[PDB]
């Protein structure tokens, strides 16, 4: 069957563990537990099509980082995640679609940008930053709650879709 390999990245603390645990095991983690380099695999069907998801979720945190290119490298499509309440990770996208590239050796990836924590109030990125940013880089911005799951399928099945366009 068709196998798509997702990778997720973003700075420290911002969900993306969350996000791949909600998507995978429909539950929320909590705690926070910085991710060196973790695989989840799934088969689900999207749009009609029986497929395998290979998603790697991938370090934030500088210290954990190590050798993440080479993880990065295998990768299909990204989903880039920030956080709305998390000014600096937002600032910090520029600096992984950059590595993205890097790694792809592509200036044309499947991406899609995430802000994630939507039911938090604390927002200091507002929705319309957001969307002008994935609009320079031609990818779509979808925001997340790895809480409540709202938008959680919703973004790893559109990078999916981003991925097929391609
Ligand atoms: N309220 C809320 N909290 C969230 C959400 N997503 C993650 N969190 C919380 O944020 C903290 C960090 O989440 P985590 O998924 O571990 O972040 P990460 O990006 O994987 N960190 P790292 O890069 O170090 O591996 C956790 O305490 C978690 O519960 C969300 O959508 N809403
Ligand atoms: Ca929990
Ligand atoms: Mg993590
Ligand atoms: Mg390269
Ligand atoms: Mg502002």
């Amino acid at each position: 069957m068709t196998e798509y390999k997702l990778v997720v990245v973003g700075a420290g603390g911002v969900g993306k563990s969350a996000l791949t645990i909600q998507l995978i095991q429909n539950h929320f983690v909590d705690e926070y537990d910085p991710t060196i380099e973790d695989s989840y695999r799934k088969q689900v069907v999207i749009d009609g099509e029986t497929c395998l998801l290979d998603i790697l979720d991938t370090a934030g945190q500088e210290e954990y980082s190590a050798m993440r290119d080479e993880y990065m490298r295998t990768g299909e499509g990204f989903l880039c995640v920030f956080a709305i309440n998390n000014t600096k990770s937002f600032e910090d996208i520029h600096q992984y679609r950059e590595q993205i590239k890097r790694v792809k050796d592509s200036d044309d990836v499947p991406m899609v940008l995430v802000g994630n924590k939507c039911d938090l109030a604390a927002r200091t990125v507002e929705s319309r930053q957001a969307q002008d940013l994935a609009r320079s880089y031609g990818i779509p911005y979808i925001e997340t709650s790895a809480k409540t799951r709202q938008g959680v399928e919703d973004a790893f099945y559109t990078l999916v879709r981003e991925i097929r366009q391609h």
